[PDB]
């Protein structure tokens, strides 16, 4: 739809589900990444950094 993306998943395009920041600084969906990564590769999609699912973390969206 409207072309513009705000903390959002390009995975799915999707607003981040859970939300987990990888080391890479970029926040995905806590499924999305881990579907992308133990599936095709461990990277993330956007900038092909070495993504692990122990490396990631959920943020806190509580401060
Ligand atoms: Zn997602
Ligand atoms: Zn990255």
């Amino acid at each position: 739809g409207p072309l513009g993306s705000k903390y959002e998943c390009p995975i799915c395009l999707m607003a981040l589900r859970e939300a987990v920041q990888t080391p890479c600084g970029h926040r995905f969906c806590k499924a999305c990444i881990i579907k992308s990564i133990r599936d095709a590769g461990h990277k993330c999609p956007v900038d092909n950094e070495i993504l692990l699912e122990n490396q990631l973390f959920p943020d806190n969206f509580a401060k």
